[PDB]
């Protein structure tokens, strides 16, 4: 039960497919200069990234948390899309002027398919540069650099970094007139749901879809992992484009190797 390695035959079904899902994780980033979650980027200071995006860990050090996050908006702030972001994008824009849809579904919450140019992008576990406030709800962009002065010069990585302490008071917080709440990050953090519409959405997709792409993820953090498999068990081709072999590869019908930086220009020409 084995994926074909023949992008010709890709390039047969890429051809005639009206409904493309391409599911995206840090992998398309990877060439950008972004760390991932598996392997040596995933560490901050002496923890995981999966250590720091709880809900327990913000209620506990939420200074902690927003060093962590800051850090994070701060590597983004040099960092652009790559071959692989403006080959999807690119292949969206084409094929939309032909009645055809694509649409990305990205773990991601880095906003570099949006800085390439992808318009139909479901950001399923939300953005870095948004907030919402844990008072009053808002959600709300945020580019600021640095988020608020008490971040300025904090977050850096390396082990052994000082905690920076910062009172609850000053870290991020609300402007709307009289709330002032403590901000969080608008992102989903490990053990909190999706949001039911996003959920909605992607649904809809996946049922809907004649070809998938599953493309630089691990295929390892649920539901996403569940999405691309999905889409197999109902006979719809999808392709796996990784570096490596994951989990999910032999439920798929076929697996591109290599940096997707190189492969999905090829494949999406
Ligand atoms: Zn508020």
């Amino acid at each position: 039960a084995r994926p074909s390695s023949s992008m010709a035959d890709f390039r047969k079904f890429f051809a005639k497919a009206k409904h493309i899902v391409i599911i995206s994780g840090a992998g398309v980033s990877a060439e950008s200069g972004v760390p991932t979650f598996r392997g040596a980027g995933g560490y901050w200071r002496k923890w995981q990234a999966q250590d720091l995006a709880t809900p327990l860990a913000f209620a506990h050090n939420p200074s902690r948390v927003w060093e962590f996050y800051h850090y994070r908006r701060e590597v983004m702030g040099s960092k652009e899309p790559n071959a692989g972001h403006r080959a999807i994008a690119e292949c969206e824009t084409r094929l939309g002027k032909q009645g055809r849809r694509v649409v990305v579904i990205t773990q991601n919450i880095d906003e570099l398919h949006r800085k390439a140019g992808t318009k139909n992008l479901l950001e399923i576990h939300g953005s870095l540069f948004k907030t919402r406030c844990t008072s009053c709800g808002v959600v709300a962009e945020n580019y600021k650099s640095p988020i608020c002065p008490a971040l300025s010069g904090k977050g850096a990585p390396e082990p052994g970094t000082q905690d920076a302490s910062i009172p609850v008071e000053k870290l991020p917080r609300c402007e709307e007139a009289g709330c002032g709440g403590l901000l969080r990050p608008h992102v989903v953090w490990f053990g909190e749901n999706l949001d039911p519409a996003i959920l909605e959405e992607v649904d809809r997709e996946l049922a809907h879809c004649d070809l998938c792409l599953v493309v630089g993820t691990s295929s390892v953090v649920y539901p996403a992992a569940m999405f691309a498999p999905q889409v197999a068990a109902r006979g719809v081709p999808v392709a796996e484009f990784n570096t490596e072999t994951t989990p999910a590869t032999n439920r798929f019908r076929f697996h591109f190797q290599g940096p997707c930086g190189t492969t999905l220009p090829e494949a999406l020409a």
